[PDB]
């Protein structure tokens, strides 16, 4: 997250932190995700398609820092990794960029809700927020595109939704962005999501309800002028999410 503010897991309790174990035993951060139900985390298929072995992933809920054990956190393995069968990647755009991770503790349990671990609600069909709505993102991604290290402390920022018509303008993304994707960005281009934030939530308050409106997917650069962050539109995928859970 470029710009924005430092925060802690009690203010984003649906956020999941997903790491990968390498041969040799080092572990490194991969992507964010969101808790949708005690045993199901939803993220982005591009985060996993090149390393599709479910046994390699570690998922934490309740965790506020990259490298330390936050009180109250919970650690998990992945019982079932489900990637979308029509996922694909062009030069910029990613398609059907959505995945499901069924989670279990070493005793075989799903997440236990608490003050620092909670679900986020899914959207309803054909009801997303209007353009111009402010929504939040969260993640452990890069603070600047030239950094190679990720921030030790969890970050968040707020961005505004952009219409399909504006996002398809030729200096934005043209016909590369489709009606299954949603654009969002800062009007002054000073804060944004970035590499390391993929898979994480775009949460919008709609009609009084905090809602998982999008999943961090792709973008040209980070915080660049006329280059919005682009997000999977979760409401289109409601029949796929129910059928696979
Ligand atoms: N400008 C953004 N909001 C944005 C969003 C997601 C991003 C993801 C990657 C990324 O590296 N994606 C990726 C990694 C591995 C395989 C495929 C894509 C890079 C820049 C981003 C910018």
């Amino acid at each position: 997250i470029i710009g924005g503010e430092f925060t802690t897991i009690e203010n984003q309790p649906w956020f999941a932190a997903i790491y990968r174990r390498h041969r040799g035993g080092s572990v490194t951060y991969v992507c964010g995700g969101s808790l949708m139900s005690p045993c199901w985390v939803i993220s982005a298929t591009h985060c996993f398609i090149d390393y599709p072995k479910k046994e390699d992933y570690i998922v934490y809920l309740g965790r506020s820092r990259l490298n330390s054990n936050t009180q109250g956190e919970m650690k998990f393995e992945v019982e079932n990794l489900i990637l979308h069968k029509d996922y694909s990647a062009d030069t910029l755009a990613h398609h059907n960029d959505i995945a499901l991770l069924k989670i279990r503790s070493k005793e075989g349990r799903c997440a236990q809700p608490s003050r620092t671990i909670q679900t986020i609600c899914l959207p309803s069909m054909y009801n997303d927020p209007q353009f111009g709505t402010s929504c939040e993102i969260t993640g452990f991604g890069k603070e600047q595109s030239t950094d190679y290290l990720y921030p030790e402390q969890l970050k968040m920022t707020v961005v505004k939704l952009i219409s399909h018509r504006e996002c398809q303008q030729p200096h934005y993304y043209g016909s590369e962005v489709t009606t299954k994707m949603l654009c969002a960005a800062d009007p002054q281009w000073k804060t944004d999501s970035c590499q390391g934030d993929s898979g994480g939530p775009l949460v919008c308050s709609l009609q009084g309800r905090m809602t998982l409106t999008g999943i961090v997917s792709w973008g040209r650069g980070c915080a660049l002028k006329d280059k919005p962050g682009v997000y999977t539109r979760v409401s289109h995928f409601l029949p796929w999410i129910r059928s696979h859970t």
